[PDB]
């Protein structure tokens, strides 16, 4: 049925299992080392101190997650946000990914952010099309910018526009 | 006479005087408050312990400078570097900018870097010229991504290529 909720440091194990083959076997993440539960736990709670972090469950088991993160480091940038959506290594397609974004994106819009950015490791025709369907506009590509698993990978960036005027500080997310 | 050399923490004073207007009056940097000299001093040292940091002197005074910094945090981004060049306002469109690069790019090449990116705030004909007329390729723009001095600013990224085994990158000497 794929129900959706805010993640908590308890799901850290299940998330860390979704992440393992993504790090070890793919170029979706550029992390070259699988993180531990102890630090996976930390990331969840550290994210939730400012950004949302969502989990998808099926039959009482996490089969995908999605989170928001800082785009760049200075204050002039605090209305851009980086969105990350991962799904299980078996059944999701897109799929669970679109259900995740359809919750995550609105929250973001309602928090005060102006543009959401997603970086895809090309080639990725599937994820590419999903973002375009959602209404992400392709804004550029950093070619050969990353070397993981004995290969150079082009990384394209898609932008989601929220729309606004006047300006005022983006707002956080509800506690645990 | 335009002598180019590696920077030293003594340069912090004349570097602040160049950077500050940029901070105050432009979107060239998105930093909004001016760092102290003692702060600038630390950035020079901290940069130099891995990346090249250069300065351009003329008649004894610094009139420009340049550095490189990490592009993105993770390991796979090891071979990518960002490049940054600032000249004094009274030397805009004088040539120090390009001369600064001609030292800097080769250094990066022989350090083992694969590509170099410069982020340009975008109402800048002068800057885009220098980069494109230096072999940089425009690879994309991040529209209205940043807000400073009561205005949203577009930011476009230009890329310089070196060539292509994949052995890890290498640092810079102290003194």
């Amino acid at each position: 049925g794929i129900d959706i909720r805010v993640a908590r440091p308890e799901d850290a194990e299940e998330i860390q299992i979704i992440y393992a083959p993504i790090v070890l076997n793919t170029a979706i993440s550029f992390e070259e080392a699988v993180p531990s539960v102890e630090q996976m736990r930390e990331r969840i709670s550290t994210t939730l101190q400012t950004y949302p972090y969502l989990v998808a469950v099926r039959e009482g088991r996490v089969v995908g997650y999605a989170y928001a993160s800082q785009h760049r480091a200075r204050a002039a940038y605090r209305w851009a946000v980086d969105v990350t959506v991962y799904v299980a290594e078996g059944q999701r397609r897109s799929g669970i990914a679109r259900q995740l974004y359809d919750v995550l994106l609105p929250v973001l819009k309602r928090l005060g952010y102006r543009s959401a950015y997603a970086g895809i490791a090309l080639p990725n025709e599937g994820s590419v099309g999903l973002h375009e369907r959602l209404g992400f506009q392709h804004i550029g590509t950093f070619p050969q910018v990353g070397f993981k698993l004995d290969a150079w990978h082009d990384v394209g960036y898609w932008r989601f526009d929220f729309g606004d005027e006047g300006l005022h500080p983006e707002a956080p997310l509800g506690f645990l």
